[PDB]
DNA sequence: CGTATA
DNA sequence: TACTACG
């Protein structure tokens, strides 16, 4: 009976100042991911580096202040990966593969497209190293937990506006491709196997005050090979925690 | 040797004083030199109206990391050459050098680094100070004679900035920046702005958050220093506190 | 306070 | 509309 949560938490240290420790008091998750820390360890105040009943892990990005991800485990993998093992992409905080037997756990912050030509094509040569490495993995006989902020909207019913941002990076015709491959190749969206319904979303603008209004997009999934498709017994969205330009989502195994 | 007109300034971004009229400025003043630093651009990012301007030639020298530091320089005639370092690789990929040939005088152009935030960071400034001193050494002792412009990030003496005993221990009147100057100096270089104006409340950077500006509590952080030898040349050496647009306020000098 | 990637 | 960096 295993709990993660996975968070674009937009900031550490900004959640921190609004009460994310208590949130993760109160939760009590086995495994927490997050994405977006944008810190150095050495920049985070000593309550958020270690935390009671956790291993804490840390992979900033060579650049400051900019991406980062973060893991908070009760129990620690026998290892973890911090890259695909090509340069470019390994560099950027954005990676973190976590052994715990049973299954690999993917911690990733996919790259967002949307403010060049040249980051969506590195976006989509992310996409293709992300499923070399997880295809190699499950083809070699691991089941595989993939969480984290994808950056891409998969179907209409997954954003509030479809039609006005199918021009858009995180809804491009060559990004929902990707996802569909992606699932072609032995993998669920664990949230679609228990929800259908519509309205559903991770991340929301700042800039609109959309968040209120629920305009929405769905960005942060958890996927599993479907050999384990088995275990997954609840697949949420903690829509109703604040702090973030993005929310939560959950996924409780065996 | 006669009429030339240099102006130095730190921007404060130059894509942001454009937005307030940098370019009317810079037609009204008409200086055959203009030294520019913290742009804090790549030119790529500029607008083709501030990379063209009509009689001039344009230099800019950005920082590797994207809108941080970078100097540039407008020219009515050209140097020979233009050198973007002192040949080490630390100093030189922050957009802190330009030394332009004029044949008569080399031309420096420097953004000195800021030291406040770390002592790391105020080590790497004294480091700089220090690589700069040699190379200016070097091409003066070489029968070079220089022009030095530009941020310095450092006050000289008491009646430099308008509250020198708070910041008696903040970086920027650290008696260690200030021996520093004390050393340039003795190496035969001058304070240009001294040789004219020994008054106090003569200041060229102002701190945003105070408001500072309008109850003029500032520092002189923007110098023109020459060697001693072209001192002769020097008519001129002033403040142009009338110009707004960026927390420092454009320096002057005519030769 | 102010300039500059999600 | 915000978080971050660095001035
Ligand atoms: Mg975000
Ligand atoms: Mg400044």
């Amino acid at each position: 009976v295993l709990k993660i949560i996975s968070w674009n938490v937009n900031g550490l240290r900004a959640v921190h100042r609004k009460g994310f420790l208590k949130w993760f008091m109160e939760e009590k998750p086995d495994i927490l991911c997050l994405q977006e820390i944008k810190a150095a360890p050495e920049q985070l105040p000593r309550k958020l580096r270690h935390v009671e009943g956790y291993r804490s892990f840390f992979t900033p990005a060579e650049r400051k202040g900019y991406s980062g991800v973060a893991m908070y485990t009760k129990v620690p993998p026998s290892s973890l990966r911090e890259g695909f093992g090509v340069e470019r992409f390994d560099t950027e905080g954005r990676i973190q593969i976590a052994d715990f037997d049973d299954f690999l756990l993917y911690n990733i912050y996919f790259p967002n497209g949307k403010m060049s030509e040249e980051r969506l094509k590195y976006k989509l040569e992310f996409y293709d190293a992300f499923l070399e490495d997880v295809n190699r993995e499950r083809d070699s006989g691991r089941n595989v937990i993939i969480c984290g902020d994808f950056n891409t909207a998969h179907r209409e019913i997954d954003l509030a506006r479809p039609k006005e941002n199918s021009n858009v990076s995180g809804f491009l015709p060559v990004e929902r491709a990707w996802i569909d491959k992606f699932i072609e190749n032995g993998y669920v969206d664990t949230f679609r196997m228990f929800n259908s319904d519509p309205g559903q979303y991770t991340w929301w603008s700042y800039r609109t005050r959309a968040r209120e209004r629920n305009v929405g997009w769905r960005l942060d999934y958890f996927f599993v090979n479907e050999e384990f498709k088995g275990k997954v017994k609840r697949s949420w969205i903690l829509s109703d925690v604040m702090g973030s330009d993005h929310c939560p989502i959950g996924l409780e195994i065996e």
